[PDB]
């Protein structure tokens, strides 16, 4: 679909069978999610962001349902402030910025 | 124009006379440019996101041009280590995300 941004543009996702909801998030390399049970192997790796460097755990090959749209990646569970979708998926569901 | 997010959406900003590079950010609700002597009225604020949060100066009515499209309104300064575009003037250039 085609969404405005005078909203934040959250969406339901679907992650490990769980909905959770998240932002679509252009300026994020990576997808963060907020702490949980993951089924996968995981790798501890820091990230940044406006206010400085936080640690997360990396998982690979992770089936995740954004809007209803496949992709199979890359997920970073750690204390995010927002669940944030980033370019790593965005491209998988062929995500573009318009104006 | 479309942007596609097999990296970093970075358009070319003009603000405060000087032109600059900045990141077209949809999971930022307000814009934050980089340390810049900006003349004028300004409120201390804090703003943050993965790593904490940032001291800035709050600008209001600020003239920018993101990527030849003209626009005004907040814009807050700071030791940001990204120039970043919010929603606040992303719904302003008619931004919006498709998939
Ligand atoms: C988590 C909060 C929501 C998403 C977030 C994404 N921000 C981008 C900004 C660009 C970097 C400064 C970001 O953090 N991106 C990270 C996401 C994590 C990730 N791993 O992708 C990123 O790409 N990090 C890169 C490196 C970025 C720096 N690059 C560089 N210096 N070359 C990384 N770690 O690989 N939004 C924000 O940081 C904005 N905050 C917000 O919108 C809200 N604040 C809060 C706390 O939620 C609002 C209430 O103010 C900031 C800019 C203030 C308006």
């Amino acid at each position: 679909p085609q969404i405005t941004l005078w909203k934040r543009p959250l969406v339901t996702i679907k992650i490990g069978g769980q909905l959770k909801e998240a932002l679509l998030d252009t300026g994020a390399d990576d997808t963060v999610i907020e702490e949980m049970s993951l089924p996968g192997r995981w790798k501890p790796i820091m990230i940044g962001g406006i206010g400085g460097f936080i640690k997360v755990r990396q998982y690979d090959q992770i089936i995740i349902e954004i809007a209803g749209h496949k992709a199979i990646g890359t997920v970073l569970v750690g204390p995010t402030p927002v669940n944030i979708i980033g370019r790593n998926l965005l491209t998988q569901i062929g995500a573009t910025l318009n104006f």
